[PDB]
């Protein structure tokens, strides 16, 4: 992962901070668009940015391989339990866009389009 996600990040944050249309997911490949020639980053950050809504980080955004999502934990269950992202995951973190469209989604599912949360800050 070059861009980590800050420890004190609990799931509900990090959800919260990528938007209502993404949802962390942790990947043990990570292909970055900018990275490799044979992908448009311009494409998937055009996608991408509206998980982003105002900023600048597809330096961490591209194609990501063998992933599995990670299930929000109940906010304040009684138990004012913060459960890190960084503590339940030793994968890269990103947050992955929730919404399958047949515009950069449907005709490249060579992986899952999602941005590394620590580019996005």
């Amino acid at each position: 992962v070059r861009f980590p996600v800050p420890d004190d990040i609990t799931v509900k944050q990090a959800t919260e901070k990528c938007g209502d249309q993404a949802q962390l997911s942790c990947c043990n490949k990570a292909t970055y668009a900018g990275d490799v020639t044979d992908i448009d980053e311009g494409i998937l950050a055009g996608t991408l940015k509206n998980l982003i809504g105002g900023g600048s980080g597809t330096e961490g955004l591209g194609l990501f391989n063998q992933c599995s999502k990670l299930d929000l934990q109940i906010p304040i269950i009684g138990i004012p339990i913060q459960d890190l992202v960084n503590q339940k995951c030793k994968q890269n973190i990103a947050c992955c866009q929730n919404s399958p469209s047949d515009a950069s989604g449907s005709l490249i599912g060579l992986g899952l389009p999602c941005i590394a949360l620590g580019s996005i800050l």
